[PDB]
């Protein structure tokens, strides 16, 4: 995640630089950018290791007090060749929902697939594409 703060002492330019030379290799922190023409300074942070607070009493104590800062079941994958449009995934996650053994559905145009969570009791991921090919289009397991 992405966090914004200003800083002192960054109106001559060069502290900045012992700033970016620390932060960027540390456990919660993987890379650190610049914003000067807006005045601020832009981390790029995990949230296991430190959060805001945490960051701004890390990084004001690089100098000596010299810049300061202001803050039942499977899963699988399906293949599906008959998607025209958007409108396609709320007719095949509703529709392909009403036969049983399915317990959660999720279908996307961006890649052309699905993602199903079924009861592998009740019913075989061969039966999930017969379903689609019974909408009047074409499916494949993936």
């Amino acid at each position: 995640v992405t966090l914004q703060l200003r800083i002192d002492g960054m109106h001559c330019k060069s502290c900045v630089l012992n700033i970016e030379e620390n932060i960027g290799q540390l456990l919660g922190v993987q890379s650190i950018q610049v914003s000067l023409e807006n005045k601020t300074a832009q981390v790029k942070y995990d949230p296991s290791c430190t959060s805001p607070v945490a960051l701004q009493r890390a990084i004001e104590a690089l100098p000596p007090g010299n810049f300061k800062v202001s803050l039942t079941c499977s899963t699988t994958l399906i293949a599906i060749a008959g998607m025209t449009c958007a409108s396609c995934v709320h007719s095949i996650e509703g529709m392909i929902s009403q036969l049983e053994g399915v317990q959660q559905i999720s279908v996307s145009l961006a890649e052309g697939t699905a993602t199903v969570l079924y009861n592998p009791a009740v019913i075989s991921p061969e039966e999930l594409r017969a379903a689609i090919e019974d909408m009047g289009f074409e499916a494949s397991v993936v």
